[PDB]
């Protein structure tokens, strides 16, 4: 990896445009005016890409070679670089604060801010701009899974009167619909600052090298069939499959696949009469959970709810939902996101199920069906000296309003009423809102302040 | 990375699940029934993650030990990965058979197939699922990429009566607005299949190495300005910004970013009046190149060629279009993606405007707002061997045909008009439809075949 070679093309150029005698570009970054945003994500960049030694000779010599053929011309700022090099020994004179990462901030507020801590090097604040945006990924993420966490808590608290077994009621699916490897563990991460349950094993390992948790690991999973493993059998041998199966993890929770061919039948005759011996023996540590996995989302989970309801005894809980024995669960794993996430516990308590019965699972609706747009994060340059002059500047595109940036330098405070307010041209510096929230966490090449997953997962939580 | 941490964690538990005595597993690829889909990046896969010695006894331990405490239980399959690691010297035994890469394929026909050449893997066909199946990826960025080169192709033809420059029409703006780096190298290398025009750096290295091509490197940029430039200078000075820039950069192309405060006013007052002395001695291989960034991307695209006809030299080709002289261009870099590109391009052509004026930059439309459900990709397993009896498998879920997969060995074919026909149940066998056009890729922990980037290149070609 090579951080010259890490922004945008463009961003190349860039040193060559700005006002001369400029010693400073200070930037900032938001979700422009999903009401609040979990901030999670900058310490793997800042870690992974940005601390310690980051140029050398030969990172220089290969981006020059490279350049040159790119823009058919040698516009690159090999001066610039190599006084990085030899001035600092390859460590970036960038100073970022941020606020800490699981904080829970509205839109239109400062996030984190960034400015080059050495006068010669005004040009990198905005070099690195590419590498820092990414960060909308694990924002959005994070934001996304939570809000999916606080509608599975309002039907779970209304249907059953507490919210037992909340942290495994979505589970990650995704790792096949994402994008690349990277991008796996990134967005299992962000999903696990809400939840435990994953089958992105990627997410394990950036956790515990990046973050870190008390606990062995962030995130469990439970031995679960594909179609291959029931279809295999043949056609005519899908109880032998499930038979096998269950008799396999007898003494662990298990999920089976029951749609291979006709999940009516398998919930009704299969699993309902056949095997019903191998289900009603099973303990309440270690229920059969049966997953429909093709149809409408919604009716499908009606109609297989219905089904076992009529083969397996079903009680009344204390609000008045039904329930299936405690052996005997279903989960959700097909064409799962936040809207049909909430159209399925709507239906099911419109329908008197408790939301006990349910979970679910989600790959690209969870993962990769989500933009930069989604939360409109975006970095900006708000100030900059020139001339030994500070000014503020901004953008305000005449067609688009909610494009205008925010001027000078900034901060974050706590408001009277608790909530947040970003102040605007330093005026954080006359000092009537208390302490501002960002904390350096990079200066000069090093990670300054770290935060442990527990301590995000717990800036995170929500107010329940 | 560790393969045996790179797949859904369901998986580490099917081994468990396969009946007794399975000697074979075989799965294929598809993109299930955007008509025609370009194969592109499972060699990108294959090197980087599954060639070669990828078991080792370190490995194995890591593994052993996070999947204790992830499942809570001991059901990872130590023996089969020391057999692996023993026997083979830590080498896949598996066969991956392909069609090459660049092919454009319809819907709904054999990719690829993955089988496992020892009798005891019959495990790791599907272990290797989750990382394969993320050529979603690539092959999606390709197909849209491509989709979109079709209506610039059509329009530009159109208006103009060529396809000068059409390769350079659409630019890779995306690097900020993927999930990750490694997913940045990934699109931009999958767009490159189409285009030429790149500022997403992390492309380039990925082809060089993986890929390979004739040219020093696969992709160009142009100088440009962003808002921090233009900015920087202060809200009174936008002038002395742009006229900074085009000098600078005066004898190459150069993109200057106008809608900082207000489009109109920059296109009419600030090129069209006072600095156009700078422009209209510019030459042809150097032109300016306006970017509006903001508002409705068509009625800006409109209203700005509107300003610029009224200050600049127009001349109507010979198809009957406007055309702007050859020292002045026009990029629309904002919320460009297949179905606002279709918009620009007529809107334009309704209103008697060139195609030649304008070129497109698009960043999360072209690399990030794409999921694994647009091409409906899928791997499941077709043919198995149990007891020595090769069967052929598949599912058919009752409420959804389209999950419908395809049954026993399969084989591609030419038709007798020369379309595409994937035989099931082995009857490629039969020799009625010529030779298979799947080539083994990978087998027993080595790439088999390869193709350049140039070969790709031609392969994905448009008709025309
Ligand atoms: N443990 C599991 O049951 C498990 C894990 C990973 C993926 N899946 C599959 O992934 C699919 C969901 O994918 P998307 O949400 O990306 O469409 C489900 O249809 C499911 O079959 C299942
Ligand atoms: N050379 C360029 O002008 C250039 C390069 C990379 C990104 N961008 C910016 O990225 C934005 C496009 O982002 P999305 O298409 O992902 O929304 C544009 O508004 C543009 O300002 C521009
Ligand atoms: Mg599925
Ligand atoms: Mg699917
Ligand atoms: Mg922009
Ligand atoms: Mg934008």
């Amino acid at each position: 990896f090579n951080i010259l070679l890490a922004t945008d093309s463009y961003k190349v150029t860039h040193y060559k445009q700005y006002p001369p005698n400029t010693s400073k570009v200070y930037s900032y970054f938001e979700c422009r005016e999903y009401e609040e945003t979990v901030f999670y994500g900058l310490q793997y960049i800042l870690n992974k890409y940005l601390k310690g030694k980051v140029v050398t000779k030969e990172k220089i010599q290969e981006a020059k070679d490279v350049y040159k053929e790119h823009f058919q011309d040698d516009v690159f700022n090999e001066k610039g670089w190599n006084y990085i090099l030899e001035k600092y020994d390859g460590h970036l004179p960038i100073e970022i604060k941020a606020v800490p990462e699981g904080f829970v901030i509205p839109r239109g507020n400062v996030l984190f801010t960034v400015e080059n801590t050495d006068p010669e090097c005004y040009w990198l604040t905005n070099w690195i701009e590419t590498i820092l945006v990414q960060s909308w990924y694990p924002i959005t993420v994070a934001t996304n899974s939570r809000e999916q966490k606080k509608i599975l808590a309002k039907y779970l608290l209304e249907t059953s009167g507490n919210l037992d077994g909340l942290e495994y009621k979505l589970h990650d699916f995704g790792y096949r619909g994402v994008s690349s490897q990277e991008t796996a563990g990134i967005g299992a991460s962000a999903h696990l600052v809400n939840f435990k349950g994953t089958d992105t094993v990627a997410g394990l390992a950036l956790i515990k090298k990046y973050y870190g948790t008390k606990d062995p690991v962030p995130g469990y999973s439970v031995p679960a069939a594909e179609h291959s493993t029931i279809t295999a059998w043949g056609k005519d041998h899908e109880k032998d499959a499930f038979e096998h199966i269950v008799t396999q993890f007898s003494s662990v929770p298990v999920s089976v696949v029951s749609d291979s061919y006709d999940i009516y039948n398998a919930c009704e005759k299969i699993w309902g009469e056949d095997l019903r011996h191998l289900i009603v023996s099973r303990s309440t540590q270690a229920p059969l959970i049966i997953r429909p996995d093709s149809g409408n989302p919604l009716d499908t989970v009606l109609k297989v709810l219905e089904i076992l309801g009529k083969k397996f005894p079903v009680t009344e809980n204390s609000k008045g939902y039904k329930l299936l024995p405690p052996y005997l669960r279903v989960i959700q794993g097909d064409g799962v996101d936040i809207n049909t996430l909430q159209e399925i516990v709507e239906g099911m308590k419109q329908k008197m199920w408790s939301i006990e019965n349910i979970a679910f699972g989600s790959g690209g609706g969870l993962l990769q069906k989500l933009t930069r747009d989604l939360l409109n994060c975006s970095f900006k340059c708000s100030y900059v000296v020139t001339n030994g002059l500070g000014i503020n500047v901004f953008k305000d595109p005449v067609a688009d309003p909610n494009k205008r940036s925010k001027k000078g330098r900034l901060s974050l405070h706590r408001t009277p009423a608790g909530n947040f307010v970003t102040l605007e041209e330093g005026k954080g510096d006359l000092e009537e809102y208390g302490q501002d929230l960002l904390h350096t966490v990079f200066k000069n090449g090093k990670v300054t302040k770290s935060y442990s997953f527990d301590e995000i997962r717990k800036n995170a939580q929500l107010n329940i």
